[PDB]
């Protein structure tokens, strides 16, 4: 159609309008029609899932872990396939559905396919109702939405929020982190109600529970701003986030709590009015948004992403210009030469460590299965586990400190992180 090279289009439509299980499959009809090469890009493999669905004994290959043109994968699948030597389609049309996803292999992916776009060599379409620079907290919905600006715990509470637990509905609540999340949901549970916790380490197999089970409240990170479905009538929103900050270009941080900005509000409370005929739905916020970003770490992650992707002869692509002024960085600054990339792929994969920390790593010329720089940090960078020195047994059969020489704080920010990454310090994947 109008699918016609040469072209990026935002489809903005207002939260629940549509975009994924309506307008979507039209789009994938008219581009089979046409005979474009195209790929479809969800932000979660759960996502990619429901999408299956919707595109109803449609030829489209699921890359998800004959004459088949059309290619569906999540955001990072996509991103991490233009990494590594494996082949990628120089599609002509791209689909990118929640296409706010902040996180650094989604921001990456914008950049490399709006890139291609200015090329003259493909098109383009991110669908989210709060594109980059949204300031309305606000936005139209299926059915109307009672906000209310409300007092919200952050910590567990014994008294003074009767209105949260006198409610016989289905609450979505969002927290700051998993921690937080973690107090609340203990809180809850030991006054009666059933809770599930979602994080972005737990979403894809924690997700599927909130239908195949009953539940009072769904205890979740920012992780359910990208897509995810609650068959809920309130949202509870701290209006509180966390950010990664890299300090002095040597260490990252996890500051705050700290305000959302006014499109993660958006599609917080986007999770509630989607039924047309169901007026009711509540939306409670804690605090009010602000843009605050720019020092945001994923930006600059997204840059060393990008840096290793190659395109043609001497050519770096760009960040999706919206986001561009996010970071302080010169184009092609983070790039490695072909061994280090190497590595640099598969810290991240198989090492599943964080785009800023695994580059650190790669860039001095560490090896993957060299393990030594987790042990020789300064006293500082020392990991606690529960207010005492976190330690691992080596692979060298030393009960050895954990004391990173490079300290990223995501590696630690909760149990099951630190679980992971005391189990990469040990070698033992
Ligand atoms: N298979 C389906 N086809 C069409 N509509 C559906 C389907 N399943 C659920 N719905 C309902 O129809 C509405 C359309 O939802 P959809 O996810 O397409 O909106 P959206 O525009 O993607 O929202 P957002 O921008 O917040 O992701 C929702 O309120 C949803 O509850
Ligand atoms: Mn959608």
């Amino acid at each position: 159609s109008m699918l016609k090279k040469k072209q990026l289009t935002v489809l903005d439509l207002h939260p629940g309008a549509g975009k994924t299980r309506r307008v979507l499959p039209e789009i994938v009809r008219e581009a089979i029609k046409t005979r474009l090469r195209t790929v479809i890009l969800a932000p979660t493999r759960v996502v990619a899932a429901e999408m299956e669905e919707a595109l109803r004994g449609l030829p489209v290959r699921y890359m998800t872990t004959g004459t088949e043109i059309v290619d569906l994968m999540c955001h990072a699948t996509f991103t991490s396939r233009l990494l590594q030597p494996i082949r990628v389609p120089n599609y002509n049309l791209y689909i990118m559905d929640e296409a706010h996803f902040t996180d650094p292999s989604s921001i990456a992916a914008r950049g490399y396919i709006s890139t291609r776009v200015e090329m003259g060599e493909a098109a383009a379409i991110f669908m989210t109702a709060t594109p980059p620079g949204t300031r309305d907290a606000f936005p139209d919905s299926n059915s109307p939405i009672m906000d209310t600006e409300v007092e919200v715990p952050e910590r567990a509470w014994s008294s003074g929020f009767d209105w949260v637990t006198d409610h016989s509905g289905k609450t979505v609540w969002f927290v700051p982190s998993v921690r937080n999340g973690n107090e609340i949901a203990a809180c809850l549970t030991k006054a009666g109600k059933r809770v599930i916790q979602l994080s972005r380490k737990t979403f894809e197999t924690e997700f599927q529970k909130t239908k195949h089970q009953e539940w009072d409240f769904v205890v979740t990170t920012d992780i359910s701003e990208m897509g995810a479905n609650f068959k809920a009538d309130r949202v509870i929103d701290s209006r509180r986030c966390l950010k990664p900050v890299i300090l002095d270009g040597e260490r990252v941080i996890l500051a705050g709590p700290m305000p959302v900005t006014h499109a993660s509000a958006a599609q917080r409370r986007g999770r509630i009015g989607r039924n047309p005929n169901k007026p009711g739905d509540e939306y409670l916020y804690g605090g009010g948004c602000a843009e605050t970003d720019e020092d945001h770490a994923h930006w600059l992650e997204a840059r060393m992403l990008l840096d290793n992707i190659y395109l043609q002869d001497g050519l770096i692509a760009s960040l999706y210009r919206p986001e561009a002024d996010k970071v302080a960085a010169i184009e092609g600054e983070f790039k490695l030469r072909t061994e280090q990339r190497k590595t640099f792929v598969e810290l991240m994969k198989r090492g599943d460590l964080p785009v800023w920390l695994a580059y650190q790593v790669a860039s001095a010329g560490i090896t993957y299965t060299d393990r030594r720089w987790c042990f020789d940090g300064t006293t500082n960078n020392t990991i606690m586990e529960d207010s005492v020195p976190a330690e691992v047994w080596t692979r060298h059969g030393e009960k050895r400190v954990l004391k990173p020489r490079w300290m990223d704080a995501r590696v630690c920010s909760d149990h099951a992180a630190l679980k992971s990454f005391k189990e990469f310090a040990a070698g033992k994947r």
